[PDB]
C-alpha cells in the first residue's frame, strides 16, 4: 500500500523522494566499493609484510616488486622508498641523507595510496548529513500542503488532513533510510583507514630502522 | 498559490524570508565562484606538474616562469621556491641551508594560495549551519501570531489558526533550502580544497628531492 | 503588544527571557569589541608590513620600534624578535643559535597577541550554543504552566491553554535571537583571527629567511 | 503490559525495535571488555613504573622482560624498546642514533598497544550517535502507520490511533535506551584512552632521560 | 506545586528525575572543585612569574623551591625543569644536550600537571551531552503512559491526558536544567585550562631562552 501514496503525492515532495532513494542507492554502491577497496588493501599488506619480516633481504624483496607491473599497497610504497635510497646510495650521499631521503618519498606514499583507498568515504559523510534534512524540508513542504488545502474544504475532518500528512512522514523516514546506512559507513571505513594508514605508517617507521642498521 | 502566503505574512516572517532567500541567492553566487576557482586550480596544477616531470631540467621551466606574467598556483609557488634557492646559491651558503630555505618559501606559497582558493568557503559554512535556525525563529514567530490571535476570536475553528501555521512553515522550509545547497558546497569544496593542498604539498616535497639530488 | 506577554508571565519563564536579553545584549557588545580588536590589527599589520617590505634596512625599522611607545602587534612582535637577536650578536653566538633564539621569542609574540584579540571570541561560542536550550527550558517551563493548569478548569477551551502557550514560545524565539548573531559572529571573528595569525605567521616565516641571508 | 506493545506491532516497528534491542546488548558487552581491558593496563602499568622507579637497573629489568612471556603493556613498550638500544650499542653506532633509534621503536609501542585497549571504542561511538534515529524512523513509521490507518475508519476517536502512537514511542524510547549507555561509555574509555596513552608517553619520555644520561 | 508532580509519577520518570537532579549535584560540586583548582593555578602561576622575571638570579629561585616541601604548578615545573640541569651540567654534557635535556622534562611537567588542573572537566563534558537526552526518554515515557492509559477510559477529555503530558516535560525540564550549568562550564573552563597551559607553555619557552644565554 505505502508504494501507493510515494505515487500520489506533491509534484515537490516526489523530487524530494527521488533526491533521496538515488542518495540511498549512491550510499550502497560506495559502500560496496569502499568494502572491496579496504579487504584488497588489508589483506595485501599482511601478505608483503609476511614476506618482508620473513627471511629474504631487502634487495631479493625490491628485485620481485621490480619485476610486478600489479605493484599496490604497501609492495608500492616500499619500491618507491627503496628506489629513492639505491639512487641516491649510487651518488655516493652520506647516510644521514640517504635515510632522510627515503623516509621522505615513502610519507609520499602512504599519502598518495591514503587518498586513493578512501575514494567516497567522504561523499557518505554528506549523504549522512544532509538526507535526514532533505527528508524534513520534504516533511515541512507536505504539513504545509495540508494547512494550505485544510482552508479550502466546508468541514475540517482530522479525515481530510491525515492523507496529506502521511506523504509528509513518507519524505522524512526516507530521509532517515537514506542517511542512517551511511553514517555506519562513514564511520566504519574512517576507522579501517585509520586502521590501514596505522599498520603502513607503523610499517614504514619498522622499514627505516633496518635500513639505518643495515647502513651503519 | 504558495507565492501568494508570503507576500500576506507578518512583518517579522517577512524579513526571515528576505535574509534567508538572499542567503539561498548569495550561496548559489559562492558555488559558482568556488567551483571556477578549483576548476582553474586543479587545471593549471595538472599542466605543471606535467610539464616539470616532463624531461625539461629546473633551469628551462625557471626561465619560462620568470617570463610569463600569468603566474598562477603551483607554477608561481614554484617560482617563488627557486628564486630563493638561486638567490641563495649566489651568496655560496651551504647545501643543507639552500634547501631549507627554499622548503620555508615553498610552504609560505602553498598555505598564501590555499587561501585565495577557500574565497568564500568559510561563508557557506555559516549560511549551511545558521539559515536552518534563522528558518526556525520564522516558524516560532509564525505559530506565535496564531495563538496570540486565536484568543481574540470568538471560535477556534481550526481553520481560524491554519493560515498562519502555514506561514511559519514557509519560514522553515525556506530556511531549510537556503542551508541544504550550502552544507553540501561546504562539504564539496572542504574536500576539493584538502584534494589541491595535498597534491600541491606533495608535489613541493617531490620538488625538494630532485634539488637535494642535483645538488650532491 | 508582544511586550504585553513578558510583562504577564510566570516568574521562572521571565528570569529566562532576563537571562537572555542580557545574553543578547553582551553578544552585540562583544560583537562591537571584537569587530574594532580585528580591524586596528588587520590595519596595522598592513601598515607596518608595507613599511618592512619597503626599502628601509631592518636597523632602520628597529630604531623607530624601540622609539615608538605604541608598539602593537606586528610592529611589537618584531621588536621582541630582533631585541632577542641584538642580544645574542652582542654575546658572539653562532647565526645558527641567532635565528633559532629569535623564531622562538617571535613565535612567543605571535601566541602572546592571538590571545589578546580573540578577547571575548569563546563567550560568543558558549551565548550561541547554550542560549537556544536556555529558551527550550522556557519554553517546556510554559506548555507545563498550561498543562498543570488545564487540569483544574471546568471547560478545556483552546482559547483556555491558548494565551500560556504562546509565553511558551516567545522563550524560545528570544533563545533563537540570543543565539544567532552570536554564531555569525563566533564564525566571523574566529576566521578573522585565523587570517591575522596566518598573515602574522608567513611575515614571521619571511622577516627569519632574511635575518639568514643578512647573517651569511 | 508495555511487552504485549513490542509484541504486536507492525513487522518494520519490530525490526527496528531489534536492531535496537541487539544494540543495546553488544553496547553493553563492548563496555564489559573496554572496563576490563583498562583496568588490567592500568593495573600493570603501576605495577612496571613503580618497578621501574625502584632502584634495580636498566639491565637487571630487561633481563625479567626478556624471561616472561606474559610481557602486556609498557612491559612490552620497554622490552622492545630496550632491544633496539641493545642491538645498536652491539654494532658501535653513536649515542645519537642510539637514543634516536630505541626511540622511534617505542612510539611504535605506544601506538601499536593503544589500538589494542581502544577493541571496541569506535563501536561504542557509532551505536551511540546512530541508535537515536533508527528509534526515530522506527517512530516516524509508526507515526505513519496510524495516518494511513485513521483515513479507513468510520469514526477518529483519539482512542483509535492511540494504541499506534504509543507502538512509535516505544522505538524512539529503545533508540534513547541503546544510545544514552554508549555515549557515556564512548565518553568514559576515550578518557581513560587518553590517561593511559599520556601515562604511557611520559614514561617514555622519561625513559629517554636515563638511557641519555646512563650514555654520557 | 511542581514539587507534587514528581512524588505522584511512574516509577520509570521517576528514577530519570533522580539520575538527572544528581547529575545537577555533581555538575555543581565539580563547577566548584575547577573553579578552586583554576584559582589557586592562576594566582601561583602570577605570584612565581612575578619572581622569576625579577632581578634575582636562577640559582637562587632554585634553592628557594627546593626548599619548600609546597611546591605547585609552574614552581615544581620549574624545579623538575632545571633539576635535570644541574644534573647533566655535574656530568660535564654539551650545552645543546644539557638544553634539550631540561626541556623535554618541562613537557614532561606542564603536561603532568595539565592533567591535573582539568580533574573532572569530562565529566562536565558528559552530564552536558547526554543528560538533555536523559530528560528525552523520561519525556517519551511519560507522552507514552499517557496514550497507553487514553485507550482504557470510556472519554478522552483533554483534561484525563494532560496530568500525564506535564509529568513528561518535568523530566525534559530537569534534563535541560542539568545539561546547561555544564556546557557553560566544560567551555569556561576548557578556556581556563587553555589559558593556563598556554601560560606556563610560553613561560616554559622564556626559561629555555634564558638558560641557552646564560650558557654560551
Amino acid at each position: 500500500h505505502i508504494s501507493d501514496l510515494i505515487l500520489q503525492a506533491s509534484p515537490v515532495v516526489q523530487l524530494v523522494m527521488l533526491i533521496l532513494l538515488l542518495a540511498s542507492i549512491f550510499s550502497w554502491y560506495l559502500i560496496a566499493k569502499l568494502h572491496m577497496s579496504y579487504k584488497k588493501a588489508r589483506q595485501d599488506d599482511e601478505h608483503f609484510q609476511k614476506m618482508f619480516w620473513s627471511g629474504a633481504e631487502l634487495n631479493t624483496l625490491y628485485n620481485n616488486a621490480q619485476l610486478n607491473s600489479k605493484r599496490s599497497g604497501l609492495e608500492d610504497i616500499f619500491y618507491q622508498g627503496l628506489s629513492e635510497f639505491f639512487k641516491l646510495k649510487k651518488r655516493q650521499a652520506p647516510t644521514s641523507q640517504m635515510i632522510e631521503g627515503t623516509e621522505r618519498i615513502l610519507r609520499v606514499g602512504l599519502s598518495r595510496d591514503q587518498g586513493s583507498l578512501e575514494y567516497g568515504l567522504g561523499t557518505l559523510a554528506s549523504i549522512g548529513s544532509v538526507a535526514p534534512y532533505i527528508g524534513l524540508f520534504g516533511t515541512v513542504w507536505g504539513i504545509m500542503n495540508a494547512f494550505i488545502g485544510l482552508a479550502a474544504v466546508d468541514q475540517v475532518t482530522l479525515a481530510t488532513v491525515a492523507p496529506g500528512i502521511a506523504e509528509a512522514l513518507i519524505a522524512t523516514a526516507i530521509g532517515l533510510f537514506a542517511a542512517i546506512p551511511a553514517v555506519l559507513a562513514f564511520n566504519h571505513f574512517t576507522a579501517k583507514s585509520e586502521s590501514v594508514y596505522s599498520d603502513r605508517a607503523l610499517f614504514a617507521e619498522e622499514m627505516i630502522a633496518l635500513l639505518q642498521r643495515q647502513s651503519v
